[PDB]
Parts: structure tokens; sequence; C-alpha cells
DNA sequence: GGCACTGATCAGG
DNA sequence: GCCTTGATCAGTGCC
């Protein structure tokens, strides 16, 4: 099997670029304004001559400043880069009808049909690139591999603007010298739990005792990581279909009062029905970010479909739910739909 | 024993 | 900050 994936540069702020090409050559950093105080939110990416000094995605947009006070500061349009990626996904559907759109800016194609080796898929790689500059003029990295999980690792590897192949040695290679912290999947938590086992790389998992593992991270992401140590990691390219949609904002100030609440709880549900256009929900969840910013959430399925003055009266119910259950002042209030018709 | 369902967690974009 | 193109866990009700 032959898996390209397509992953695309500095995305948000390359679209920015694009669009105002005055800002190409300066460090540009697109923030989400949360809109409490000013300059209150996160970056939500920064380009490369920003990212070099340590300005990245998660940061707050004050530690940014500091850091560099004279970047240039762009709210994120997230409907903007919504439809420039929809076009270059459907740039990207000529190559292969075994397409998984995986996030906004990112594509794995099966293109075991269309190419024979390496070296040939090396090339439509080439061509995948040179047509999503001339048609969007926007640059991403493609990484070339046996599966998912390398072709995204290879990628990782070339990015900037780069295009790389792992082949049957290198993964090989890898699954004894890569860093098991850098496999798609483990995060910090994962990673710290794995170190106290003493496992570091994928073939660590294969000499450890089964149970041991599971025990600490989990059967699945156990089988996960044996199956990439094995060699056998083989997942098909499958069709993504949304299963669930939200809107949470932030309060002016935390509260545990209903009456303040609720005007920001139903401007979630009203920006929330827009953004589910033709879908309708058999499911309501009230979600609750606390002032230490822990996630609390309550929820309600029913056996049809939720019209929006039922979402507005059961979110209070739900959100009532919310107040009795736990005792600290509320941050943030949304609502996420999901299991749609 | 194991399926179906919930809210919490961990992950990553 | 915000979103899920999220999956999986423990706890449970249930057969
Ligand atoms: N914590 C994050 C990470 C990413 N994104 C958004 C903005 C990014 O532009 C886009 C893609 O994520 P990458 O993680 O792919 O970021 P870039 O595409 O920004 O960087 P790179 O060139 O390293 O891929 O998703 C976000 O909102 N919040
Ligand atoms: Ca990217
Ligand atoms: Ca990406
Ligand atoms: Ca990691």
């Amino acid at each position: 099997m032959i898996v390209l994936f397509v992953d695309f540069d500095y995305f948000y702020a390359q679209v920015e670029e694009v669009l105002n090409p005055s800002l190409k050559g300066k460090p540009v950093v697109v923030c989400v304004f949360s809109g409490r105080f000013e300059d209150s939110g996160a970056v939500a990416t920064a380009n490369y001559e920003a990212r070099k000094f340590g300005v990245k995605a998660g940061i707050p947009i004050v530690e940014a400043k500091k850091i560099l006070p004279n970047a240039v500061y762009l709210p994120m349009r997230k409907e903007v880069y919504q439809q420039v990626s929809s076009r270059i996904m459907n740039l990207l559907r000529e190559y292969s009808e075994k397409i998984e759109i995986a996030s906004i800016d990112e594509a794995y194609l099966d293109i075991s049909d269309k190419v024979r080796d390496y070296r040939e898929a090396y090339n439509l790689g080439l061509e995948i690139k040179n047509k999503i500059l001339e048609k969007e003029k926007i640059t991403v990295t493609v990484g070339i591999s046996k599966n998912k999980v390398f072709a995204k690792i290879a990628a990782d590897m070339a990015k900037p603007n780069g295009i790389k192949v792992i082949d049957d040695e290198e993964v090989k290679r890898l699954i004894r010298e890569l860093d098991i912290a850098d496999v798609p999947g483990i995060g910090n938590i994962t990673a710290e739990k794995l170190k106290k086992l003493g496992i570091n790389k994928l073939v660590d998992t294969l000499s450890i005792e089964f149970d041991k593992l599971k025990g600490m991270i989990g059967e699945a992401k156990a089988k996960y990581l044996i199956s990439l140590a094995r060699d056998e990691y083989n997942e098909p390219i499958r069709t993504r279909v949304r299963k669930s949609i939200g809107r949470i904002v932030t309060m002016k100030r935390n509260s545990r009062n209903l009456e303040e609440i609720k005007p920001y709880l139903f401007r979630a549900i009203e920006e929330s029905y827009y953004k589910l256009d033709k879908r309708i929900p058999k499911a309501i969840h009230v979600v609750a970010v606390t002032e230490d910013l822990d996630i609390v959430s309550r929820g309600r399925t029913f056996p049809h479909g939720i019209s929006k003055e039922t979402a507005y009266s059961e979110s209070v119910k739900l959100l009532q739910k919310i107040l009795e259950e736990d005792e600290r002042k509320i941050r943030r209030i949304g609502v996420r739909f999901s299991k749609f018709i």
C-alpha cells in the first residue's frame, strides 16, 4: 500500500499572506481574541518568521507580544480559511477517489492503484504540490510511505514546503530509532507514562509484557503501538463524517448565576444552529469550562431531531444540572450537538 | 462476559 | 482559544 499525506504549511497565516501579499517576509501571528480584556486570547498559528522566535500555537497573545511586539497580529478568519481549504481539497480529489480529509489542512490519499512504486509516488507528490501552488498559491508539505502513520511522520520531517518518502528500510530504522514521543497519538501524558516503563522506542513495546503496557496506557494505545513496532499497522483511508458541531463562548466574568449565563448560552445555541446548516441533531450537550479551566458537560439524547426551541429549553435544564453537581464558577459556556439524523 | 451508553480524559489541529 | 475532519477510558445498566 502507498499512502500520500498532504499538510498545508502554516495554514492560517499563509492564507492571510496570499490575501495580503505585503505580509510576505514579515512575522505574522493569527490570534483568537476572547474579549475578556484587551489582547486576551491565544495564538492559533504563526508563520515561520514569527515561530522562529518562539511564537507558537497555543501561547497567550500577551506572551507573543512580549517576544515580538512589532509583528503583525491578525484576528482569526476561520470561514475564509475553511473556504480556501475546501477548494484545495477539491483539487486533491482529482488524484484519488480514496481520500481521507483529516482536518482543515490535511488529507490522506491512497494512491496504491495510481502508482507502481515510490519513485512514481514522489513524482505525483511533486505534481500535487505544483498544482496547489498554481491554483491557490499555497505551499504544502507531502509525506509518502506504506501507511497513514508513517506518511504523517514523513511530512513532519520535511516541513515546511517539502516532500519526503519513508521506504520500507527507513520504516524499519524508525521503529528502532524514532523517539516514541514523536509517534502520532502519543501526547505528553502518555509519553511520560511510557518513559516510566522504560519504553523510549517503538521496538521496546515488543519486549515488555503486554498487560503491563495495557495497564499503564490502555488496551487501544498498547495494540496501536505494538502493531506499529511489528511493521503491521494498516488502517484504510476512510471518508470522515462530521459527528458533532458546537460553539463555546467566554463570558465577560466568571459566574454561577443562571440569568447571567443564559444570554451567552443562547448565543452559543444560535451560532451552533447556524453551523449545523441542514443537519438535525438528536443529542445536545451543554459544556462548561470552569474558572480553573476544567471541562464539565451534561447531555440529553432525544428519539427525534431537536428544534431550536427545544434546544433553548433543554439547554437551561442541562446547565442547571451542571450547577447542581459542580460548585466551581463557570468561565466559558457552550453547547455541542451530535447524533445527526 | 460483553454490548451500549455517559462524561471525563487525552490528543491534535 | 476554540474545535472535534475524535477516540478511548471507567463506571454503569442490561441481556
Ligand atoms: N493549537 C492549534 C494548532 C493549529 N490550529 C489551526 C491553525 C493552523 O494553521 C492549522 C493547522 O495546524 P498545523 O498544526 O498544521 O499548523 P500550521 O499548519 O499552522 O503549521 P505547520 O506548517 O507546522 O503545519 O490549525 C489552531 O487553531 N490551534
Ligand atoms: Ca499544517
Ligand atoms: Ca495539519
Ligand atoms: Ca508527541
